[PDB]
This record gives structure tokens, sequence and C-alpha cells, in this order.
């Protein structure tokens, strides 16, 4: 049978899906370690690899497949359920089997995405330092109308230290923090002034390499939740611009506390979709 991860009802992705909007026609590119394209519960329609010696349609890590599953796990009688199960999935490998990648490889992914007409870009990756090349590509995609979502980082908090990584730290990028099934901020969810919105990141069950499913923890899992809500909103009002979709996301979020810890709050797709 098909399992419904707690994450989708928590963010009200089901009320919208129920209304009939599942993110169809929306092109979502997942910049990650690739995707097990042959996964039964997934439907990758294309992409590209910028990692030497590795094809975009294979995931030797499991990370990119899990993230992808959260965005568009097929709505059928098996596996799990994605936020926008009808979204046009694209895998852009910018990380290798060890979860590592170079700035050139990543920006190249951000450039291919925008150039090829992606509506949403998910980056469940992050680093301590940014780069003028990374900033440009990101501001560019956003400038072109591309919604850019990135994991806020998993370095928890310490005193009053802003621990939000890059590219999450960029203004053109939406930073995502993680909360558990009780809607309580996860201990690893980084904090900072740039934290934008919260989504399920603890105990999220999704698709995992070699036709299986696994549970993982991280802000990397919270991100796809927001990347998929964006497509959901886009599949309802396709005329909206990035900044608009973005604003409905944070302007209708459920308040959970100080922005330094929860940003604007937990996202609500039913409210954000008008
Ligand atoms: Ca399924």
């Amino acid at each position: 049978a098909q399992t419904v991860p707690y994450g989708i009802p928590l963010i009200k992705a089901d009320k919208v899906q129920a209304q009939g909007f599942k993110g169809a026609n929306v092109k979502v590119a997942v910049l990650d370690t690739g995707i097990q394209a042959s996964h039964p519960d997934l439907n990758v329609v294309g992409g590209a690899s910028f990692v030497a010696g590795e094809a975009y349609n294979t995931d030797g890590n499991g990370h990119g497949t899990h993230v992808a599953g959260t965005v568009a796990a097929l709505d059928n009688t098996t596996g799990v359920l994605g936020v926008a199960p009808s979204v046009s999935l694209y895998a852009v490998k910018v990380l290798n089997s060890s979860g590592s990648g170079s700035y050139s490889g990543i920006v190249s992914g951000i450039e291919w995405a925008t150039t090829n007409g992606m509506d949403v870009i998910n980056m469940s990756l992050g680093g301590a330092s940014g780069s003028t090349a990374m900033k440009q590509a990101v501001d560019n995609a956003y400038a072109r109308g591309v919604v850019v979502v990135a994991a806020a980082g998993n370095s928890g908090n310490s005193g009053s230290t802003n621990t939000i990584g890059y590219p999450a730290k960029y203004d053109s990028v939406i930073a995502v923090g993680a909360v558990d099934s009780n809607s309580n901020r996860a201990s690893f969810s980084s904090v900072g002034a740039e934290l934008e919105v919260m989504a399920p990141g603890a105990g999220v069950y999704s698709t995992y390499p070699t036709n299986t499913y696994a549970t993982l923890n991280g802000t990397s899992m919270a991100s796809p939740h927001v990347a998929g809500a964006a497509a959901l909103i886009l599949s309802k009002h396709p005329n909206l611009s990035a900044s608009q979709v973005r604003n409905r996301l944070s302007s209708t979020a459920t308040y959970l506390g100080s922005s330094f810890y929860y940003g604007k709050g937990l996202i609500n797709v039913e409210a954000a979709a008008q």
C-alpha cells in the first residue's frame, strides 16, 4: 500500500491536492546527488550531471532520491506520497556519491535549471562560504522568476550565533528550518536572521535507493517540503511571480515563535494557495 508521510498533512498539502492541484506542468529541478530514476515511486523526466563520471539518473548516495521523493513521490498504491506528485521532476547531480560537490558544479546546476525553464529549484545542500558566482546564479534564477529553495543548515544554535549556511543565506534564496511531527523546532535546525520558513525535517520517510524507502533527519528534508508547496501554489495560480509565491509562503505561515528560531513560522499550503 501507499504510505503518507506525516509531513504532507502537517503542511496541508493534502487539502490542496484534494482540491485537484498536484503541481502538474510545474518543472522542479532537484540539485543533489542525483536520483535513482528507475525507482518505482518516482518519475524523473530528465536532468543533467555536472559530476565527472556519474550519470544524473543514478544515486549512489541516497540523499537526492529521498529529497526528490518528498517533492514528487508518485501518487499510486505503493511507496510514499510527495507534496506535488504531478510535478515535472528533473535531477541535476551537483554532488557525488559522498555528498560532496564543487562550486562550479553547483552553479552549473543553477544555470542549467534557469536556462532550461525550471519553475522551482531545490538545494538540500549548504556550505559555510558562498561565492560571487553562486550569488549571481542564484539572484539570476530568482530574477528570472525561478523560486529558489535551500536547506537552512543543520548546525543548531550556540548563544546568538547565526548558523545559517550558503546558499540559504542569500536573499534570493528561501532558507528552510526543520520541525518535527509535533511542529516543534528540531534541535539541529540552524538559526539566524535569514531563516525564512519551517517544514518537516525530523523523521521524514521518503524514497531511498534500490526501490526502497528510508527515514532521514535534516533541514535537507524540510526543503523539499517547501519546494513542493511552491509547485502546488504554482499549479493553482500559474500567473504568480516568484516573489509572490514566496510571499504567500511566509505571509501565511503559522507563527511558532521568534523568527530567529522559526523564521516566519511553519508553512501552510492550504492558506498559501489562496
Ligand atoms: Ca506512491
